[PDB]
């Protein structure tokens, strides 16, 4: 039988370097106020020295957390190009006009509009087709070729040398804990340029809480990653509004353990308890239960709209003429 | 039970390991070729109501080759310029797409 | 799951060696030789 109780300070288990004094749950193993510790307590060689853990129920390590408009298709061709190319467009229509007593020049001028609306030898307005026709030619080419380069270009943060390799996103730490403390101490080729980084980075790229962390990141729009625990991170991605993201795998390999006093009775048993409840696919089945289970978690359109706008002007046109008629 | 194991020196697991038409269905989307060809019977049926039951099917069948693409009738006339401006467009992103795809190239 | 160093039951080694595996992992050795192996050793 058990009575499940709160830590006092809320610490885990660190070691003030001067009073040589344990704090948190770790701390209340050692000093007999409990006598046993079931909790993400981390499995470390500090600790290890002072307390017994048993094996990891749960691995992890760090990790990484990340976050039409109709105007696109007036951009390829400017709006400068699309006037002058529909001035041209009427330039060559009257052009022709000339070629060929008020209505047979309106049921003309409608003829070299249908002749300009794009798909005999007369020599003069020949060359006008020819030369037109080669002009529209470069510019549906320029346009093509235009598009393919913001297509190319347009073609994610997924590793954490991805993070290293590029400086657009910014990116940290807690300003306190492990978290920091591994890059810091790491002499990883990667972890290493990471942290000089974030060593000399301004405005500070850490952040007091972890909650001021994720804030940082939902608020950046995605100019921002902040790096924290998996466990924490997995979690986070399953709450409201569901807008962050785990991306690439774990930094390090850690672990968390239940921690019982050194040469404890119940030291063994619960070791094996933790071994036959993995195998069992508890421990695997009780994460599912509280991070996903009891979790919460354009540019040819507007070619269309002018086509049937087209369309539209055309059973307009088309009706006043049997009208006429 | 019947040994000691240290701390694990290397947690792992059960991975999966891997090794198409499709890389042609992506550069035009799905919902975009069913939109032009909406649009595409969209046409064939307003040119159709341009020019008895037989007739309409001889006409539609014809308005239907208007389709598979390619007097002055007006009306008519700008749907055909449109519709051709419209098609332009399209062929124009997708080999402007196919070509980033072509470039880059990153189930 | 996860590798471990197996010492017979009740050796002398035991405790020294599990210290050892976790002084190793701290100060990223472990991780050094993975990657040495893996992907430094590796042709791809
Ligand atoms: O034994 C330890 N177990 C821990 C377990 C967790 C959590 F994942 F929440 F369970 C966290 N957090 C991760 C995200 O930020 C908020 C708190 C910190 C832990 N720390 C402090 P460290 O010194 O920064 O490692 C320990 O010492």
């Amino acid at each position: 039988k058990y009575k499940l109780t709160i830590v006092g300070d809320g610490k885990y288990g660190a070691r003030d370097a001067d009073t040589k004094i344990w704090n948190g749950m770790v701390g209340e193993l050692v000093y007999g106020k409990a006598d046993i510790a079931i909790a993400p307590l981390t499995i470390t060689l500090v600790r290890e020295e002072v307390i017994d853990f048993s094996k990891p129920f749960m691995s992890l390590g760090i990790s990484i957390m990340i976050k039409p408009g109709v105007f696109s298709f007036l951009d390829p061709l400017a709006y400068e190009i699309w006037m002058c190319i529909v001035f041209a467009y009427i330039g060559v229509s009257v052009v022709l006009f000339l070629v060929s007593t008020n209505e047979f020049g309106i049921f003309n001028s409608l003829w070299f509009s249908l002749g300009a609306f794009m798909q005999p030898r007369s020599l003069s307005g020949r060359i006008v087709g020819g030369v037109w026709w080669f002009f529209t030619l470069i510019i549906i080419s320029s346009y093509t070729a235009n598009l393919a380069a913001f297509l190319t270009v347009e073609r994610p943060i997924e590793s954490a040398e991805d993070l290293s390799k590029q400086t657009e996103i910014a990116y940290g730490t807690l300003d306190s804990g492990s978290t920091k403390e591994f890059f810091r101490r790491s002499k990883i080729a990667v972890f290493d340029k990471m942290w000089t980084y974030m060593r000399s980075a301004e405005p500070s790229v850490f952040v007091r809480t972890t909650a001021e962390g994720v804030a940082r990141v939902r608020k950046s729009k995605g100019k921002y990653a902040y790096l924290l625990e998996s466990t924490m991170n997995e979690y986070i991605e399953q709450r409201k509004p569901c807008d962050t993201m785990k991306v690439g795998g774990n930094l390090d390999s850690k672990g968390y353990g239940i921690a019982t006093p050194k040469g404890s009775s119940l030291g063994t048993p619960v070791n094996l308890a933790v071994l036959k409840l993995s195998e069992q696919g508890l421990l695997d089945k009780l994460k599912n239960k509280w991070w996903y289970d009891k979790g919460e978690c354009s540019n040819v359109a507007g070619v269309f709209y002018i086509l049937v706008g087209g369309l539209g002007l055309a059973m307009l046109v088309a009706l006043i003429e049997f009208c006429y008629k």
